[PDB]
């Protein structure tokens, strides 16, 4: 039942870019800013480069598995990986987002942040996850610090680390124990390791949530062992002041116990995008109207950049 995986992964030499600054650092890794030209096509490319620290092979085998998905994913909400090169120390080289992390941007703009962008973006995360879901990926991870922003009006979904590929016989995959994000989790997954489709969209839901709280953390001051409990006691994350009855119920309807009585994302991109259009009458926004937000010669975006 399950078609062959046609993708293409391009191996990229290291001459062919120059990183320009770091981004962002861990001992894992440290992501760069960088220009990928390549060869001989007069182009320019705006590009984010993750390598590697001097550091385990089984830190090379998920760094690789991270690329297995980024590569088999084409759509305009989710990010997608130009390539990777194979030096002493593997790289991933992605289509770098210049505004960074949605959470980020959030916290950092809110004071010009309107309604019809919260709205948008809400759309946007929908239509990479419904993607996602006809891919049938899980993606497992979904949240503010996992969406990135190309531009204010663009958005798409990144970290596919903890992305796992359902058979097209199972609906659900069951996780050996590893570090997890539990404020983000559906309860099932939290009590069985069990995801899904539908628990992806109880993550929407928080990530929906943090959106509209303007980059707060979900059940903040509650340690994680304490969450799972709270939830079978039917407490869930509060209305946000700038959310109208309609917004908040549909997050609401995304933390529901049972999987299947929750929202599709196809019925998420519907409503949402119903509530786009007249963006004021479902969040309400002190002074909404006001705010507004955001050799080059031969610098192209990675979207413009097709085979
Ligand atoms: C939610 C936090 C987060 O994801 N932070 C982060 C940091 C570094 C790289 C990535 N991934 C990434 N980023 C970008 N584009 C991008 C990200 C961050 C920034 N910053 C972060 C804060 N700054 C400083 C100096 O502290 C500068 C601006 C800038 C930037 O582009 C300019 N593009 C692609 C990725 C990718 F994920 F690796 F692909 C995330």
């Amino acid at each position: 039942g399950e078609a062959p995986n046609q993708a293409l992964l391009r191996i990229l030499k290291e001459t062919e870019f120059k990183k320009i600054k770091v981004l962002g650092s861990g001992a894992f890794g440290t992501v760069y800013k960088g220009l990928w030209i390549p060869e001989g096509e007069k182009v320019k490319i705006p590009v984010a480069i993750k390598e590697l620290r001097a550091t385990s092979p089984k830190a090379n085998k998920e760094i690789l598995d991270e690329a297995y998905v980024m590569a088999s994913v084409d759509n305009p909400h989710v990010c997608r990986l130009l390539g990777i090169c194979l030096t002493s120390t593997v790289q991933l080289i992605m289509q770098l987002m210049p505004f960074g992390c949605l959470l980020d941007y959030v916290r950092e703009h809110k004071d010009n942040i309107g309604s019809q962008y919260l709205l948008n973006w809400c759309v946007q995360i929908a239509k990479g996850m419904n993607y996602l879901e006809d891919r049938r990926l899980v993606h497992r991870d979904l949240a503010a610090r996992n969406v990135l922003v190309k531009t204010p009006q663009h958005v798409k979904i990144t970290d596919f680390g903890l992305a796992k590929l359902l058979g097209a016989e199972e609906k659900e995959y069951h996780a050996e124990g590893g570090k997890v994000p539990i404020k983000w989790m559906a309860l099932e997954s939290i009590l069985h390791r069990i995801y899904t489709h539908q628990s992806d969209v109880w993550s929407y839901g928080v990530t929906v949530w943090e959106l509209m709280t303007f980059g707060s953390k979900p059940y903040d001051g509650i340690p994680a062992s304490e969450i799972s409990s709270i939830l079978e006691k039917g407490e869930r994350l509060p209305q946000p002041p700038i959310c109208t009855i309609d917004v908040y119920m549909i997050m609401v309807k995304c933390w529901m116990i049972d999987a299947d009585s929750r929202p599709k994302f196809r019925e998420l991109i519907i409503e949402f995008s119903k509530m786009a259009r007249d963006p004021q009458r479902y969040l309400v926004i002190q002074g909404d109207e006001r705010m507004h937000l955001p050799d080059m010669d031969d610098v192209v975006d990675a979207d413009e950049y097709l085979i």
